[PDB]
RNA sequence: UAGAAGAAGUAAAUAUGUUAGGACCCGAAAGAUGGUGAACUAUACUUGAACGGAUUGAAGCCGAAGGAAACUUUGGUGGAAGAUUCACGCAGUGUUAACGUGCAAAUUACUUGUCAUAUUUGAGUAUAGGGGCGAAAGACUCAUCGAACUAUCUAGUAGCUGGUUCCACCUGAAUAUUCCCUUAGGAAGGUCAAAGUAUUAAUAGUAUUGAUUGGUAAAGAUAAUGAUUAGGUGU
RNA sequence: AUAAACAUACUUUGAAUCGGCCAAGUCUGGUAAGCAGGACUGGCGAUGCGGGAUGAACCGAACGUCGAGAUAAAGUGCCAAA
RNA sequence: AAAAUGAAGACAUUUUAACGAGUAAGGAAACGAAAUGGCGUAAGGACAACAAAAGUAGUAAAGAUUUAAAGUAAUUUAGAUUGAAACUGUCCUUAGUGCAGAUCUUGGUGGUAGUAGCAAAUACUAAGAAGAGGAAAAAAACAUCUUAGAACUGAAGAGGAGAAAGGUUCCUAAACAACAUUACUUGGAUUAGGGUGAAUCGAUCCUAAAUUACAGAUGGAAAUCCUUAAGAAAAGGAUUGAAAGGGAAUAAGAUUAAUAGUUCUUAAUCAAGAGAAAUGGUAACAUAUCAUGAACUUUAAAAUGGAGUGUGAAAAUCUACGGAAGAGUUCUCUUUUCUUCUUAACAAAAGUAAAUUCCACUGAAAUGAAUCAAUCAGAGAAGUGGAAUUUAUUGGCUUUGUAAGAAAUUCAAUGAAUUGUGGUAUUUUUGCAGUCUUCAUAAAAAUUAAAGGGAAUCUUUUGCUCGUACUAAUAACCGCAACAGGUCUCCAAGAAGCAAAAUCUUUAGUUAAAUAGAAUAACGCAGGUAAGGGAAGUCGGCAACAUAGCUCUGUAAGUUAGCAAGAAAGAGUAGCUCUGGUGAUUAUCGAAUCAGAACUUUAAAGGUUAGGGGAAUCCGACUGUUUAAUAAAAACAUAGCAUUCUGAUAAAUCUAAAAGGUUCAUUACAGAAUGUGAUUUCUGCCCAGUGCUCUGAAUGUCAAGGUAAUGAAAUUUACUUAAGCGCGGGUUAACGGCGGGAGUAACUAUGACUCUCUUAAGGUAGCCAAAUGCCUCGUCAUCUAAUUAGUGACGCGCAUGAAUGGAUCACCGUGAUUCCCACUGUCCCUAUCUGCAAUCUAGUGAAACCACAGUCAAGGGAACGGGCUUGAUUGGAACGGCGGGGAAAGAAGACCCUGUUGAGCUUGACUCUAAUUUAUCAUGUGAAAUUUUCACUCAUUUCGUUAAAUGUUAAAAAAACAUUAAAAUUGAAACAGGCGAUUGAAAGAGAUAGACGGGGAGUUUGGCUGGGGCGGCACAUCUGUUACAAGAUAACGCAGGUGUCCAAAGAUGAACUCAAUGAGGACAGAAACCUCAUGUAGAAUAUAAGGGUAUAAGUUCAUUUGAUUAUUGAUUCCAGUACAAUCAAUAACUCUGAAAUGAUGGCCUAACGAUCCCUAAGAUUUUUAAUUAG
RNA sequence: GGGGUGUCAGAAAAGUUACCACAGGGAUAACUGGCUUGUGGCAGCCAAGCGCUCAUAGCGACGUUGCUUUUUGAUCCUUCGAUGUCGGCUCUUCCUAUCCAUUUCAAGCAGAAUUGAAAAAAGGUAUGAUUGUUCACCAUUUAAUAGGGAACGUGAGCUGGGU
RNA sequence: CGAGAGGAACCGUUGUGUCACGCCACUGGAUUAUUCAAUUAUUUGAUCAAAUAGUGUUGAGAAUCUAACACGUGUUGAAAU
């Protein structure tokens, strides 16, 4: 048959994503002596919104603490930042909602957000909107420390891992009812092609594995294994379980 | 069962037959390989352009009256909605109207619908052939799409269809049998023609006489195997 | 007994063909068929001519070009020779 | 065919006799008594006046047209005419050698046929001019230009201009052969010239989506990737990308046959050049350059959605007062109706605005201030006084310079006159202020300015390159064209109206845009009306009719409480003369809007524009999308609901590969993969089967490898190995599924109830003759006079049913169905009106189709003749209609079947394959347990930065600033052979091996057949019969049979006689066992049927293995091939019998099988060599 | 010799196309026509009986002989380089196996209403609800509301309801 | 005729329906004699007179055509069956 969707999507063609008025990469800052055995002072010169993203975006701006001029940063907001407010990076700055700090040196029950994986790799886990990680535990025999991902798994990394501590701004964003189709057409404004979804058994056998013939229907079970090809792989995969969780 | 038994073969020009090659001439739907295409249409992005008149009246706000309170009744203000309609436009529901060698290789008239946010639209830009794109009809990808266009392989193959060019003279057929993936076709064989021989235990789709073979027509039915209507005699 | 020397025996090479159809003092399946399928022979196919008004097969009889006569099937009131 | 003659005659000899039809097919050449005879086309080698000028030809070749002659024919010969330079006859040789067909190829030409047509876009007329081109017994029409009449587009135009595209189509002159469906003096047509002027408009400059280089990486290759990451490359990152984004700077008048923000006059602007460092104000802030301001850093501009309301200003229209000039009307009036009364870029500052934001004084409550709405205040309202910015250039409007000298309207014959002031009116444009909305937040750079810091100590010149004409469309672009199709924009008057609607008009454009004139038939296309009845027409109210604006009253069931709703339903509306309400300025001035009252009439929305309404059922929730060119929908989307995987070095996925690419400028409120389709109510039972999974088991089965053994070695053998399958569990909002019989309740039904077969579970809640029910037009009600229709019920429901979603409908729908009211030519049943055609004429002028053609009946025939046979009957040429025929035209039937012809799609069809997966190999160091487990980093992976303090020693009050160092190489500490982390000898890419793999590739899907399919085997095969007394022999003809069975059921010898019947014998009888008699097979013989058999071929007894080896010759199917079977002998060794004999499987007719490949048995009877003796 | 090809002189082989394509076919089906007439329709002969008596007013069993092509069968002769395939609407003609009107005979014909039969096809034979329907069934009206053919009459005559 | 219930026919007279042929007097319908009149919108300065809205529209509307809507004729005679 054909080539179906999500074969094609992987081209680069007109799935790519709507990033033009995007505000940038939202990261920390590079690691350097003065976060890892200091703190720098930041002061968060406004608030914006980055399209695309559910959080908004903070201009933070430090002082270039080995030359002349700004350090013009991007974070992600962390819920209760106002403009004006100064935030601190660093292994020594203080336990509040906003500062930056390694992993280790917060306490255990302590919820962070924008934690990395691995060391100075600037944010990888929790990001999206009102989402945090928990910590676990320290481990100072190794130097790593255990957090709990917003999904529930638990993840064990450095103890210098930094963090931002507090809660990513924008909670409950997918708790209000989109009602009509025009509203979930500018949901995508800024993301990637993909809203209009025609059902596989919609389809024609050629275009997709569930198209069907004479009665709308699937034919064949639709939990399939990890190693089929790309083309045929198409519904449930590697799938433990079915039907309505009780 | 091949051979020998006082060697016959060879060479070249023709004719006929078999075989391979374009193969008596014309004919597929297809297959592969390499290139050209988004000036039509499909979707996506960048940068521009285009809402005039009415209908209805959501929160929010203000007065008056009633109330212990919660608040309620009533009159305004406000101008929301993928709200209702008209217009410039656009589409194509019906007439299954006109036309149907047309104005037109899809248009015209009235009617109908729709007519700014899932809107309409220009330019630039991106996506290309077992690929793209698709609010999904196998739809669209330059009047070409259940796999585009163009050139080479390629005069592709065809047990199938159509055609196959001067005169006179002589001879003149076939539908049995065996085998086949065989049943619209082949090979062995029968019928036929043309060449070339042999003095030749090498004549007969006939009748007669003679010795035979057979089990058909007929015939039989307490003659064998069966089928079937009755009438006497005896126990 | 009759016939047979352009008799007889062939040898070699090869063409086309194996869709058939009709008749009947014949048969089988079928109610039956201008149906389907067979035994024997003769025909049409490959075939014109005279007759049946006309007709692939029926009847007479098979064909170089003509003249004259006797005929065959069948006919002789007119079309139409008698 | 036979005789006779026979070197040359000639006619392919002479005589006699017999014969001669023919499709497919054959008879090549030569061959004297000739093994068929000849004609024609073209070229090659010879021959052609025999006596030394040797075929024909300017005294007319070839060719063409005909007249005659010869030949059975193919053809040849000659004359005449035309033609004017080459050609012919015979013999051999050679071949691109003979045409009526191929829907044949190319070219030309007929009938149709002077036929169909030259009918959308309202429309032309008179006089004159030019011209060959309005003549004439009306030849009724006449192209271009001017004037007059009459008209249309109607200012979202048939107007004035651009982008794309076109490319000279632009302007003028000469000229009309061709072209614009007649004509043309016209033309976007022919010929020849002319025409496009920029410092200010654009391109050029910048960047967006995106695009492309050197080096690097990848690839067998072409080439691909990377775009700043990999680089000794580029303070920081290369090229291209916009005539609609950003952008230094120009206007008015005049001018040309044509160019003008481009030329001329006048008047401007811009860029690049040349000739210890200021005041004022309390403050917000202000000063014709002024009044210094480097490196470095920051801020702002360029540069930012949309809606709606209010309002400032300008312009257009309208209007008030005063006029000046011209024009129209005027025997009826009209102090009247119409036109003109204007002003640029750039600057100035008499006078004077609206809105917003700040500053100073003061301190608000009895809270005030304010908007159409809002909104605001002790982080300070209101008030008073100030400052700033915006308002199409300076500074918004009037005004001024430019500048009246221009331009407009008049007058005179170049010269003269005028060019006030307003509006609480409408529209458009351009700004401003707040309000609403987003799970949408609505570009970048070139370039410019300011700030922080304090390093250093007016005149004039020039402004280059390229585009510039014209159309921009009912004739310049794309559709074959002057095609009713398509194609992005700017400016935009009056009436009337809610309206940029319909209708009419002014400025501008045009009267031609594929020809007309006469007549006024039929049938048409477009627009209409109609008596009485009112859907009776019809599949169906299809088409048409009908309602239609505004004001007031009134408005149901149902409902998601928002709607339904413009529900439904009723009344009013004209003209004229009046009355009253709604304000501003302090009596004057002004706005369209509402209400009311007399009177009149032809009783009033209706010229134009302008909803038909109601009661139900089904589907989809809605707005939206869809098969360009027959399907617009119930289909797709949708929000909502639900499920699966993934912690990013991941999931999905593109690529041959890749420091490769997409979601991802991302991070579980995320990314990817699916089903159902709003809301309400609810989603029942089933894990057996197939999927998926497991956090799971070991010693069932499992590869290459590894190890070990024997052997001279290959080889062989044994043991051990992962995933996978198997074993066990989980999972259905995974694929899916969800029974049968019988009996029984005081009449008749029905069966609450038991019985028992059975499943993984037995269809649960619901719903129903449903878009789902065969029977079926189900049964009962209701709708109608009448109901295969609709609706409401019943339900053992062929074959309803629960996210393949079940039930439910409120709003909604160019969706499907039924019924009412109203209205009507749908109909009873047709009449009639208009325009354009059709008819005839002048000019002009095709196409489809065509074997030849064209009166009937019957017969026969290929079973439906125009032709043939027999009759009926006919006068030649035809015009307007017409739709019976020509089995009319269009198209190598698309339905069905046959091809050993395909293609799309599907699947544990066969054979493979990419991706996925598992094991082994590919040697980093240092150790411990029985190779595994450890520790490190050094290859390797994944990352981060300006490779910016690594390692070891040493010593949360404040949205503000931080840089170019003083001082004495320090100030500002040293070293490591690690830029910093992460993984790490494991993972990746390679090879080999196992699994999985319709994601993908290639191919196949027998035959016979009263069409094919289903059924059956008449396909290999035997018996009886059809079957016709030799042989052969049909049907999907009839009655049946085979794919075996047998160490005895083979061989032999001997003995015996069978089935049945009668008569006897204790139990014993109809049937037990014994005896006699009769007994032609009526028994038995493995089997289907038919044959054979009595001292047997049957039963019993006994021996036995001939059911063996080797070699020949025949018979049956037969093609006289193979296989198979049937026989006759010979040479061995044997069995039985006294022996003759018999025995090479079964009493006979069926019981079966090639090439290649695999696998067993056999080849010692004999021949050699060497060595002794002769 | 054995291992086998049963499609048995012996390929290694699953479906579906209503999206379909090509070479062909009347060697071959779906429609008319043609032969046949089982089936359907109509008509006869005999006379066991019914018809209160009476075989034949009216019927006529058990048997038996025909005709028709208006049903469906049976066959495959023509058409596969195409004969436009149902019904309805409009219109003409033809058959008689006559429904009415006309003329007659018979009856178990008293009258009226009827029933059987002959001459006769010149003239008439309707309106609607439901269904695409042919067919059917209802409600009326009429003197009667008969049955059929013409390529199952009729698509360059219409419609497009069904297929 | 019949017990009764019920219950005809021939001649004669008069009408209706349909079919066919006609016809325009009376009744009705169409009507671009854009006839006569009225009137909405636009434009002629107003009155008069018109024009435009492809026939603006409405009322009456002759002629001509026509009726299933008006009305006439086919009641008609001999012979042979």
């Amino acid at each position: 048959g054909r080539r179906t969707l999500s074969q094609r999507k992987g081209r680069g063609s007109i799935f790519k994503s709507r990033s033009h008025h995007k505000l940038g990469v939202a990261q920390h800052r590079a690691i350097d002596f003065f976060e890892r055995h200091s703190t720098v002072r930041g002061l968060v010169k406004s608030i914006e919104h980055d399209p695309g993203r559910g959080a908004p975006l903070a201009r933070v701006v430090f002082r270039n603490p080995r030359q002349y001029g700004l350090d013009k940063e991007l974070f992600i907001c962390a819920e209760g930042l106002y403009s004006g407010q100064y935030i601190y990076c660093g292994s020594k700055a203080s336990l509040h909602i906003g500062n930056v700090l390694p992993i280790g040196q917060c306490p255990e029950g302590t919820v962070v957000c924008n934690v990395e994986s691995k060391p100075g790799d600037r944010g990888i886990i929790a990001r999206a909107s009102g989402n945090y990680a928990t910590v676990i535990s320290h481990n100072a025999d190794n130097e790593t420390t255990r957090i709990r991902l917003p999904s529930g798994a638990k993840k064990t990394l450095k103890s210098n891992c930094r963090a931002m501590v507090g809660i990513i701004a924008g909670g409950g964003r997918t708790e209000k009812p989109i009602l009509k189709a025009g509203v979930a057409y500018r949901m995508y404004k800024a993301k990637r092609t993909t809203w209009p979804r025609v059902r596989g058994v919609a389809m024609n056998p050629v275009d997709h594995p569930h198209g069907g013939g004479n009665h709308q229907h699937v034919g064949h079970p639709t939990t399939l294994k990890r190693s089929s090809p790309p083309g045929q792989k198409a519904g449930k995969v590697a799938a433990r379980r079915t039907g309505l969780i009780r």
